[PDB]
């Protein structure tokens, strides 16, 4: 009841910044997440005993893969926490509750392979879900864990508030399918420019939360240069493993996933920053002005990748 989570002074300050790194001590990540729910939502949002048991079952259902792991889950939740705290009054009590949960759960039971690799392998999940394959699996796993005894962190919600929050989480997690991001952002671009964008339109909110989710999901490109650089090693270890598996099925992988094309990595990051990250944080800054530091940080890291190509590191 009167039990605040507190963090050491350096974390208490740095956690409020977009570029915060949650550090290498796994055992502090849960407390960090609770800390963020309590400041983002209130100490009354979730029964503490239920929250802790939910967090530990979610942790247990993330796998020991190089990038799409429990660390990523909490990194993406922290970025969401930064967006919500810098835009206090634009979001409902239910959105604040659902979106941090959505981010923690968004890659549940990820195996470190793309939707493509599942479809080419002919994995059972590709038969059950034809599009956004892993993302429908992630939502399904979230619902599974919520239905474990003592795990229903939403128990105190009404029947219809429960349905609303599970629908926020579902759309949120589906949106992390980068194939859907491209059109979602084009539409948000047009609506903002023609002035038709209306945050009382529920389908407009949906799109805006969709963009926030892409922004949080990609936030490894908005960190201080050494964090960004080192996270890129974990990202390519998955990609190259997938390429190996593509070659095992008798298919040339895309260069991205070909470990014989290591040398081209800095140019590949450039493409990604230009085709994906910059446009994402640009459109987000237009819609939610206080998110500008994500744009600024992304631009800085782009400039560091140009520096790498130019042999200046
Ligand atoms: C398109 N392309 N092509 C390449 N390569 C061509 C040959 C060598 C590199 N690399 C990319 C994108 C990399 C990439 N993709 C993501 C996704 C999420 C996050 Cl957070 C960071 N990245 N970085
Ligand atoms: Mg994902
Ligand atoms: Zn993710």
């Amino acid at each position: 009841g009167l039990m605040q989570f507190t963090l050491p002074v350096r974390l208490c300050k740095e956690i409020e910044l977009f570029h915060f790194d949650i550090g290498p001590f796994e055992n502090m990540w849960p407390g960090i997440f609770v800390y963020m729910v309590h400041r983002s939502c209130g100490t009354s949002c979730f029964e503490l005993e239920k929250l802790c048991r939910f967090i530990m079952s979610v942790k247990k259902n993330y796998r020991r893969v190089p990038y799409h792991n429990w660390k990523h889950a909490v990194t993406v939740a922290h970025c969401m926490y930064a967006i919500l705290q810098n835009n206090h009054t634009l979001f409902t009590d239910l959105e604040r509750k659902g979106l941090l949960i959505a981010c923690l759960c968004h890659d549940l039971d990820h195996r470190g392979f793309s939707n493509s690799y599942l479809q080419k392998f002919d994995h059972p999940l590709a038969a059950l879900y034809s599009t956004s394959t892993m993302e429908q699996h992630h939502f399904s796993q979230t619902v599974s864990i919520l239905q474990l005894e003592g795990h229903n962190i939403f128990s105190t919600l009404s029947s219809s508030e429960y349905e609303q929050v599970l629908e926020i989480i579902r759309k949120a997690i589906i949106a992390t399918d980068l194939a859907l991001y491209f059109g979602n952002r084009k539409q948000l671009e047009e609506m903002y420019q023609t002035g038709s964008l209306n945050l009382n339109n529920q389908s407009h909110r949906d799109r805006v939360i969709g963009l926030m989710m892409t922004a949080c999901d990609l936030c490894s490109v908005t960190k201080l240069w050494p964090v960004t650089k080192l996270t890129a090693n974990d990202i390519y270890a998955e990609f190259w493993a997938e390429g190996d598996e593509m070659k095992k099925l008798g298919i040339q992988p895309i260069p991205m996933m070909d470990r014989d094309k290591k040398d081209e990595v800095p140019q590949g990051q450039l493409g990604f920053y230009n085709a994906v990250a910059i446009p994402c944080y640009t459109t987000l800054t237009q819609i939610l002005p206080p998110t500008e530091p994500l744009l600024k940080a992304c631009r800085d890291n782009l400039s560091q990748w140009e520096k790498v190509i130019r042999g200046e590191e």
